[PDB]
């Protein structure tokens, strides 16, 4: 079975090509879920890169609300009408009979129905029925088709009638799960009538470009900011490696951030700093207080700031606006600060996904990745350190009565790195990384001997 | 699409706007939600706003009703009749070419129809559906932007009563009432704005004398004094003016203590300052803080401080914010003090307490107002598991020691953000002045879990 | 009752040797199941291996489609009226006369219906029943093994549509796709077979170019190099050819390092091996390789080394596991690597992740394939919970040592079944040419936790 091209993000990956052609394809989900979207989408794509005929059939929508609805993607689907690419079909064999023949007066190939449950209120066993119906006088003309249902449950019954996915060839959940008061987009193929596909859901967005779905290794070394934390890192990061800070609370995480997002304006390299802790008017201070001018780095316009919320939006959300910062913007090196914080009120399954995306994304653009983590126990895994190829730890030593702290490279990968706990300490300059404590034993957890 | 702003705190901020123009909007929820209230609001504000004609459309409830029940926020019925502004409208295409003359008839587009689910008694979904759809065509044709309440029966149910008034509807906003722990948590959402964009998940919201209070979601060097001398020594100065100190330790340390003389600087400094009690009561503060040798009657009669205590259970915890946010509101305190957080986050869910934290947390910075939460660690004699020590700019951490069968504390600056501080364990002593800070433990090693060596 | 082989990898051994003769067995499962698929493998092999005509009764799919569907895994429709083996009945007493005429027609006992649910839209329990057990009647009394499709609406709910077909039926197979953590699970079960045994309880499936792939549940003294030679000592002269060794250690010990020197040492002995990566990607295994002094892209060269790496939350662990099967199937590795079993745990049952781990293990010593697993434990610089360390013949354990505070890295033999092993707990480094184990630590003592004395 051949498949046709959606360009939907994500959904040509996911799909193992695109929808089969020919047949027809089921898209179930509740209210909001972006089941017309995906169904413009579909059109749209289909005569704006393949040049091929398709038809929107309508029911409790208008032709005008739709093209006004579209309008916020920046699609002029008049102009589309004005060529007569996209025939828009107002409104059971009498549709039938008036879809097949618009499909003939156009040469058609993809077609849109939003949506079929809109015409089932006078009529489960007639649904059934006159639905197998629609399909066959569908697939007899050979017209691929995207079908819309609605449901009332994210995790209940298929379709409306629970019928309406044994009757369709091809069958697309859209969800859109409200877990602690969030809501996260997940689209999946339930089933591909002689084919293969991916199976299980997978995150997307909706955005001003429509629907989102997110299914070499140079030796070069790039600067940390800390000439001693290189040559105790083997002479620095490598570029396309993603690096992770971890410790407790007011260890010096964001200190390093901080230098190493000079770093790269300190050689007209673009950065970005995700901030999720701090706000840009506290980040600005405290870059100062430790003789960083991050106000100037904006000047040059080689450091980027995006402070936000964790809480505010969904974790495919904040991949979406990083992906596009990052895709905008260009830079050279980022710093999520941090990825704690993206965790806290998350599924622990849906947070290892987004470790994924933006490690797999940052590599995949080649970028060096500064994540910071904040340790659970402050002067005393959840298995995301597998991911990161190089590991900054800073922890506390308490020596004397006197809470000082320390550093130490972890883990290098494919490098060599200093094996020793050097302990290190903050001023108005940034940090100083001095000695090791070779009296002091067994401080990997604290209470040095 | 152009939105209409509804005046609504926080909800011009999580509808992007507002409301779409010339579209239908749908507002289900449970009993008691405030349909009715947000109803109302939407057409008070619009012609005691923007001069924008509008009319409510009554069914189960009698105009007298309305018109009464919405005195309890100040809201009177003089643009009823006495002014033109108002259009109560007592209560299928009958009711609609009314409404269509009242609306050219007033020559408006800000509609507000309570309830939809009453006028479907008559049957028992299709019917619904198809009626409920030529409803929003009509109104979409005449190009009012209508709000439309529907009634629920699950909080996390069908969205509608027949499962279908979300499908027809443009925009979807879901009102509830979670009840958790035998308390109430109030929660606006915007399901879906057709042909826009808007925030997702739900938003703690109350409701209050002003009506429906919806809760979304610089940096000065300027140094305050804590109270404590040789605290403001080993903070390298002081506080930061518009920052945020947390006080973390067994209880009976001295966060209570730190506290008092936090608020009575202010005082001192002819500051207001604000004290949020939710462990101790008024009358207990006045005796604890009179025998560390602090007035807080005095402060009290010269109105500079204002002690609001009450119980962590008694409300939820968004009702807790808007109390704060009133009274900083109203009073303008310099510096506010929480006492304490960990008792607001019992019978809590971590969700809804990283919220309020940052709320209050956003709001203490947004007004420049230093403020100092206390927490009750859970080890007494012996982590903070809470995520909320990364959003304090300072902490300072109070632990007891045993020495010699002696039970004493030990204070520390724990971490100080964009300053220098001192990092040492320093001794402390409670007396009838206030705290002592004294020397470090050089001898006695590793008091991080306490019993050093 | 004799059984009927329908050739389906798995069933045959789950069933008890098959379907049983002259009996109707049903096949329920909600929408993408594999009901179709099932039920074409059942006539396909009929008559593609023992010659037994059958014939196959459609109703909501049409035999184009069909004929056209199932050509995803390369069954032709040549049979059909090309041969005389097939006989699609394009769609009660009326098609049971057409069926009972074509089966002495085609002189056949090997029949599937698909769907039947579909031709029970003219009603709405009692109906069903009746005429389906009219039905079983009918086929029965001619004597052909019908395989009958039915539909579910939940994977955890009634057997059938209306929970009556599988009382009626003598047989009861359930397909289940089960979603579990935004993954999707194929699980086959056979619920009774009236008159026979069989196994209980679900077992995983996978859909490939073959079909369904179900899975259900010697000893030489020969040795292999691990690649290093004191590693060879201590293990009393190298790993066993059919034997598991596990890796286990914090992040950044070795745990990769040790799997590179395993890999190499096969492909220097002109012998093939696989690397399953599941944390670190080709680009960087190649990289990280050739710093240890090693070329993978020279083993590739070679086609000695196959590189199969991917994310283990992109796919269901039967999924994984399907791919391993035919990776080597293909390739017939000498020894396969898996790096790491842990990274495959994450976000999966318990459950699961054992009858994964016995598959592969048991799938790798009955090809007589030498296997080193890595795992990564939860403790980084500070036990092994999961039960999966009594299956691995061999544990080569990796802990770090903080000795004057210099982070140093200790391995050792930790158990080596039927064979003597050094006892000892070696101090290792790695460097630009791989691991240089030296001598254990016989000063500091209790390195079980770490930090010894
Ligand atoms: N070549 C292939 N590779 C992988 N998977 C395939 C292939 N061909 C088919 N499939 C899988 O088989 C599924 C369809 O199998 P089948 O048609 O038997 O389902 P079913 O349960 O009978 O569906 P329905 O209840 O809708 O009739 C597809 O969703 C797909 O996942
Ligand atoms: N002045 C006030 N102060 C505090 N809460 C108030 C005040 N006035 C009204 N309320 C709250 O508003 C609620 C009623 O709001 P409203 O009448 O809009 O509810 P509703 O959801 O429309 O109810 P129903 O579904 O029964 O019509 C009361 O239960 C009360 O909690
Ligand atoms: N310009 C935009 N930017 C961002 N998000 C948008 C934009 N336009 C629409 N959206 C999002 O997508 C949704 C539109 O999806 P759509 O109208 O296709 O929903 P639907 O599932 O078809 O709904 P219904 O079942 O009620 O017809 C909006 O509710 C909003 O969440
Ligand atoms: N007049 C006093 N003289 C000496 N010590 C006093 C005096 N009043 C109080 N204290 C000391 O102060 C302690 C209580 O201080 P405070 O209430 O600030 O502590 P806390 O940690 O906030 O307590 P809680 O967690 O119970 O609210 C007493 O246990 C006692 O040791
Ligand atoms: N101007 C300064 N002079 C000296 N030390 C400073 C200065 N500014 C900050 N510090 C030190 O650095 C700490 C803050 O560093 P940073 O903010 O990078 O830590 P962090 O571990 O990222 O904290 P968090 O977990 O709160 O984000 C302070 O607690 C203090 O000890
Ligand atoms: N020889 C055997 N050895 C082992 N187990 C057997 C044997 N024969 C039958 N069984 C088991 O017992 C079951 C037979 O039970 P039985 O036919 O009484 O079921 P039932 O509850 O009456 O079913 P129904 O409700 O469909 O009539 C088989 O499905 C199988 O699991
Ligand atoms: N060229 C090199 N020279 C010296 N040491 C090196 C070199 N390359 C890597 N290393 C060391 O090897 C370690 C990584 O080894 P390896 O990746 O096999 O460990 P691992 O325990 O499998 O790690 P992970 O759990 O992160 O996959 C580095 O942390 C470093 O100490
Ligand atoms: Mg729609
Ligand atoms: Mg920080
Ligand atoms: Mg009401
Ligand atoms: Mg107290
Ligand atoms: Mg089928
Ligand atoms: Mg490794």
């Amino acid at each position: 079975i051949a498949k046709m091209r959606t360009m939907i993000e994500g959904f040509d990956d996911i799909s193992h090509g695109g929808l089969p052609i020919g047949r027809s394809t089921l898209v179930s989900g509740t209210s909001g879920t972006g089941k017309t979207l995906f169904s413009i989408q579909f059109l749209y794509n289909g005569i704006i890169e393949f040049d091929e005929p398709g038809v929107f059939v309508t029911f409790e929508e208008t032709p005008q609300d739709i093209i006004k609805n579209a309008r916020s993607f920046g699609w002029d689907l008049a102009k589309l009408v004005d060529e007569g690419k996209l025939f828009i079909l107002d409104a059971l064999s009498a549709l039938i009979e008036r879809i097949n023949y618009a499909i003939q007066k156009y040469r058609a190939r993809r077609v849109s129905i939003d949506s079929v449950t809109s015409v089932f209120q006078q009529y489960s066993s007639v649904v059934r029925r006159e639905l197998f119906r629609l399909v066959a006088r569908l697939k007899q003309i050979g017209a691929t088709t995207v079908m819309t249902t609605e449901r009332i449950e994210e995790y209940g019954p298929i379709a409306r009638y629970g019928v309406e996915e044994f009757v369709s060839d091809n069958v697309v959940i859209l969800r859109n799960v409200l877990e602690g008061e969030r809501r996260r987009r997940t689209l999946e193929i339930l089933k591909l009538r002689g084919t293969s596909h991916m199976k299980g859901e997978y995150p997307f967005t909706i955005t001003d470009h429509g629907i989102n779905i997110f299914p070499r290794s140079s030796n070069v070394r790039v600067s940390s900011g800390v000439v001693r934390l290189d040559e105790m890192c083997g002479g620095g990061f490598f570029k396309d490696s993603i690096i992770l800070a971890t410790g407790a609370t007011g260890t010096g995480k964001t200190l390093l951030v901080s230098r190493f997002v000079e770093n790269a304006c300190a050689n007209k390299e673009r950065a970005i700093l995700f901030a999720y802790e701090e706000s840009r008017a506290q980040l600005l201070r405290n870059a100062y207080s430790w003789g960083m001018d991050f106000e100037e780095m904006e000047r040059q316009n080689l450091l980027k700031i995006v402070c936000a919320y964790p809480e505010s939006a969904g974790l495919e959300d904040h991949l979406q606006i990083i992906k596009s910062e990052i895709n905008d913007f260009k830079p050279a090196r980022i710093a999520i600060d941090s990825l704690s914080a993206l965790a806290r009120g998350v599924s622990n399954n849906a947070f290892r996904q987004f470790v994924i995306g933006v490690t797999g994304y940052a590599k995949q653009e080649e970028i060096t990745g500064l994540f910071t983590n904040t340790s659970d126990q402050f002067m005393g895994d959840s298995h995301i350190t597998v991911i990161t190829d190089t590991i900054i730890l800073l922890q506390y030593v308490e020596i004397r009565g006197e809470m000082s702290r320390a550093i130490n490279v972890f883990k290098m990968r494919g490098s060599w790195h200093d094996k020793a706990i050097r302990e290190f300490m903050i001023s108005d300059k940034g940090p100083d990384i001095k000695d090791s404590f070779r009296n002091f034993e067994r401080i990997i957890s604290g209470s040095p001997t």
